[PDB]
């Protein structure tokens, strides 16, 4: 993909002579640096969906979904730090503006108040099942771009997102959760 | 203020036939909740922008700032919560996606790339003598109110507030801070 | 409030020549004991109930309430020690005998086997109600009588109290909760 | 002992149809819930005993008996919520209202401000002999009843409270406590 | 109370240019820095004097006042830090020389050796007396004086020094301590 | 690479008689084994030469960076352990000594005093630059070699030594660091 | 391999409906699931394999190998519940009754009691050998199947059961162990 | 047995006018109290024993019984004060001066060096298994006495002493252990 | 040196009548404690400064200098108790009111408010060379005072003093620090 | 002092070829190997002391000496093993059964129950005078027998008794104390 | 000792102009930093050759020494910065290059593969004798250097080597040991 918005290498600005994409290739730069602003963005929009969910749940699978939001929160959090790191460490700027965050997350956090128990966690095993996907393919493309590096970091966040949705379809398998 | 945007109390929908203002009169819940969704939209921003920060500076202050604006995010993060779920106590509904950040926040997270010491930290140093005044203010606001409750969250949150723009201000009084 | 019972400044007996009211005056003694007594007794009578409804609920929602019960104690029990000993550092002798729990307490502890989910948690919510406001309405009389140091001890109480209500509430907005 | 205050297995109520005795016959149970009850409201009575002596004493052994009161209620502490919980898995539930206290524990909670070392530590040595002796003869009982399961933790709570008898009736062997 | 002693915001120095009052008027300030340098002085001095008494106590109430002197130490001492970077924040320079704690504390830290238990209780009761309503009586002023932050701060250290001062006022109220 | 120097299959001596490749063919552990005896006498290198940089800066950055030498430290270090038993346990005898790391680490270590800042930083990060290509290209090669496993290893030690190649990167992209 | 034991998404039950395979073709879910149930056999084996030798060694190197033997299984045991996991997150049902063990586990766990040091670690050391190959074979599989997760799994494993293939060879390369 | 050695409910001394045998009738504490001393003086015996083998141990065993020793002090260690509090809280008087140790331990610590491993544990195997019998023999004496408390003691006790017995049994289990 | 003003052996007070010097001789004590007095308020002293110094750096080395003054004071911070006790050991009674640490400390504690950062360090640089060559010296004068106990004392201190004293003549032994 | 009986480096028997006294000569060996003997009986000695007076101690001073001797004994206790090994490291063999524990401590342990706290405390007080002079007097011994490394030991141990010491002196220096 | 190689006050370089020899005339900062220097290669040295010989052991003591050279290496250690920064405290800059590692340490490390356990722990016993001679020798000669603070370090270190050299002498002292 094109990564012009994340490249940071190329800069009229103070500080900035030094930057580079280290071993990477411009072009095998631009494949892997859009992989990570857009894991980035969707990582932080993640977290924020989660919350908010977690806040607004209502009814009697509350400490169910409260509880359970804030373990998935616990193990995705991490990578936010981790995945914008790794774009500075090749010569990118890592974007996380609420303007950037909504262009370029691949999931959507709620302006409306979501009680329903299956309304979220159906809106959320879409997400986790486009974002784990979403970890096996941009692993696959940075190996293929000669950064087998960042394809590793990607291999155990798609670990982790697959188990998360396992865990949500899970409870919503069921006629009685209305 | 008004707090239209925050009120949960009226919903048409599922499970919130309960949902109610607790001991405030409907008037106090618009003066309390107005501050609540301001100041939840404030702190996730100031989580963002000083991660920003932290991953773009450059230069020979890089860490003085880098390290600085970690301790700086540990000491306000877990406020983000407890804002958020004082607002649900009193019949709000929080609010966390980007487009409600932008809208009620009183801090812009960057969208550029500041690789400048002192361009940082004067940013940052305004943003947080608006939001230290707003603490301030915002409590007396809530004591009038009938809610010393939430006044007391806010006395708290502002003396952290101040203390980190001492910190920053006294960074930044160096005519070679260039 | 009245506070004769709680006023151990004017004993007649062995090692109680130094006791006084510190800084308050006879009249504002009465008023922030009647509070502190009436408070601590409802919060070891929170513990009671709290642990009589995590040894009793049956059905489907045991997990959820049983281990609910057990964070809410966790949350609420520094305060009796806190509370009793406020009341000993202004010149006062806290009530923990049976007896005075029951006269004194704004919650009543259940004294038959209760398996219900919803009538746990109704019962909760009303006393929870109660409870939050009392402390918030003790607040405002205790500054009112030159005490904001109790004020603020209670300022914290309230908030944790009113989250508790909150979640207890949002259990049992459901139809489906039988 | 009789124990139809303490027992579940026959009530007319709803999410009850399971409760029994386990692999107790009906007369071992009504003989073993006897005292898990009795023992409960004692332990429970002691916490608030020991409570109120550690905020009422006063003079020269504030420290020795104040420190003191603290530890033993720490060492028999974890008793309350364990032996509430073998009678709720004997197919009893557990009371812990005020009333049922006052009722069942061999132990008197002070409704009096008692200053005085000598007469509250008396007052201790007289209360754990008899639950000393209570938990020895109890386990007997238990074993009798075909329960060696609650005569196990009554051993090991008997060992505490005689090391903690022992320890106050040795402070109080001196002619010069007044 | 004047304050200009330690105000910092009008010095002729080197990197001082930034420095102001941040949402205090310069009336507000001088209120509210006489507070902050008192309690300051007052906090270092009561380390110094518990210190003192710890080194200095003989007799058969070593034990009960050596270890309780360090366990109020361990209490109080976090809040000199506190104290003295709430002056800052605001604009002032907190003063620790041992002139300036002589000048301003409210205690005095003796310069004799006495190892008389009484004599050092009954001087350290008065002395805490004197500081808990000195907390209180400066709270109201700075809530008053638009500071309902640094009143809040006063506010958790009264209830400290409350609870110390009773602790030692108990030990001493008995004609057998000499 | 040729490995000889690190290859233990073939030894004349006791104790040795069970040693072989595992499940890699003889030229396949010739190629992994020069990979992870050329990286453990660099890692050890790098621990020798941040170390000797630790001990002799001096200068106005000398907390900046004798304090990140130390962290980077101890993220390299665990990887001097891992990458020599890796290499036991597929048939290899890790080098240590002086001579060795001489000649097989990708690292020169300085044998004269360095005190400026720059000429520390600058060498480093022709290092670090240097060590993870050589990480990512030493990845790929145990791949192909039938070798996932170490080149899993190396992914996550390439992770490790980029990131401390932009911080230090950055911290030197400054003309005022002379 | 072929899977049909493992497969769960094509059941005939409740709460099943929304079960599949993610991201992976059918093909190379049978490809990927028959590796993972093995294997989860295969380490539930080893740790009862494990505690078996634990348990049963005798003679003078009892400490040397009853000691090993818990550390290697607290070095595999977490990838008991991870693997059985991973294959339930991507539409398996792991097997785990003894006869499931018995026909899928590559290791088989001793019936008789082996006293003798040479004999049980000659035995672990072939079913080492065989495992660490298992999972070096198995993650180039499953890389094969368009699942790097799953492999990027198994090349963590591989690596430490190399390790404790390693040790243990170690041990037993020596005429004077019987 | 008779125990008047250790029996303190009739001194003619200070400060004991209150000492008796709590539940235990006089020749109920005869019989249990020389199961207490006896047991006493062997554990603190023990302690000393497997302290000096562990000094003294060389040869090519030295570390698996050097660290063993440690281990199996760790394990009775806790039990020298319980045991003597024991005694205490049923009106002994535990004896550990050097004399009454050799007096009353069925164990003997010994005077001279022995370096020889076999001839170590072939000591402690046969003191360990007169030791786990003797606190199964005193658990059966203690419940026929009517102290199932200290029975209970020593059935954990026994547990602990029959698996250090095992260990050190397995050790020695070898020809080739000279 | 003379030590009168620290020899509390010879005073006409209460419970005073047992002190004496211990294994020291008059005038070995004399100047032993000479020493223990000087370096007491010295280190007391030195705790005020580094705080007074904290909390008025302001600047570009704010961060820098800020966090080491609190890890020095962490450092030096235990030998304030331990050298007080040291010299009640040996029969001495130690000074800390604010006008007995003015005179017997070789460290003035600062009156006025600096913010440059080279005033500051070479102030401390100068300060630490005095108080480490005095710790060298007094621990050769306690020696031959036949006090090789509180020498070893001081050998660790100059150890601590000395490795600040490096670390903040590094930091200034740069021209463009201003 | 003369060694004969801890000296290990002649003996006749297996496994001890290689015993020698590393750098000290025979005569040396012999000065510091009476020390260590000595030590070594004296604070085992003083461990079963402390624990037999924490067992016997009665009447009010109960809670002030119980506690103490316990946190005394941690404070020594770690010695036992470190002066036994330092003898074992210059070629000793360190003696710990009953009778050489009497035979070379300069400590006796109380045969009889000690109920009087003066009694203990004055004969605890008697002891430490002599084991704090004994080690400063050792100490001397070492250094001028060239051995620097177990003088070092004795001079910590030193200033822990004497530690010690000062505390039990001042709490016996009373005459309410019967 | 001669000590120009580690002398770094003398320098002609930026940033040195403050280095000196601080309490240490230059003939005593000579003979000090000779035994720095050398102490410090020859502590790195011994963390390589503990290290080769953790990794390359084989046969039936595998674990008593792989294990056991872990935790020596543990305790010496920390002891590679101490006395490298010991060395920068009194002027100097420590070596660290290979080259100067096999210059000064007095422990050669391994280029060959020894699995031989004799051959490894005769080896390591030789250089223990010398180490921790040395570290006695060079104690001695600083504090005639009038450097007790150095000589102080060398005692721990000392205390340190003697106890590994005996415990690699006994496990050695076998003629089973091949
Ligand atoms: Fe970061
Ligand atoms: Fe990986
Ligand atoms: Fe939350
Ligand atoms: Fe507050
Ligand atoms: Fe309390
Ligand atoms: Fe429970
Ligand atoms: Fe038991
Ligand atoms: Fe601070
Ligand atoms: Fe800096
Ligand atoms: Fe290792
Ligand atoms: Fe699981
Ligand atoms: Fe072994
Ligand atoms: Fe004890
Ligand atoms: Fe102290
Ligand atoms: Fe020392
Ligand atoms: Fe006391
Ligand atoms: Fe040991
Ligand atoms: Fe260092
Ligand atoms: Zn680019
Ligand atoms: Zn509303
Ligand atoms: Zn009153
Ligand atoms: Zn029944
Ligand atoms: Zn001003
Ligand atoms: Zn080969
Ligand atoms: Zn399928
Ligand atoms: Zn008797
Ligand atoms: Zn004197
Ligand atoms: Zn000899
Ligand atoms: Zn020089």
């Amino acid at each position: 993909g094109g990564a012009d918005h994340a490249d940071a290498a190329h800069l009229g600005t103070v500080n900035n002579a030094l930057v580079n994409h280290h071993y990477l290739e411009e072009k095998e730069f631009q494949t892997v640096a859009e992989t990570l602003q857009r894991n980035l963005a969707t990582t932080i929009s993640l977290y924020l969906k989660f919350k908010k969910y977690h806040w607004d749940i209502r009814g009697r699978f509350f400490r169910d979904l409260h509880l359970a939001y804030d373990e998935f929160i616990a193990e995705i959090f991490p990578s936010i730090d981790e995945q914008a790191e790794r774009l500075v460490a090749l010569g990118g700027s890592p974007l996380a503006a609420p303007a950037d965050l909504a262009r370029y997350s691949t999931v959507q956090v709620p302006q409306e108040t979501v009680r329903d128990a299956r309304t979220q966690v159906a809106d959320l095993v879409q997400d986790l099942s486009r974002v784990g996907k979403g970890y096996r393919d941009d692993s696959q493309a940075c190996d293929e771009a000669n950064d087998p590096v960042t394809a590793d970091m990607y291999n155990g966040y798609a670990a982790t997102i697959d188990k998360i949705r396992w865990m949500l379809q899970a409870i919503m398998d069921d006629e009685r959760l209305d």
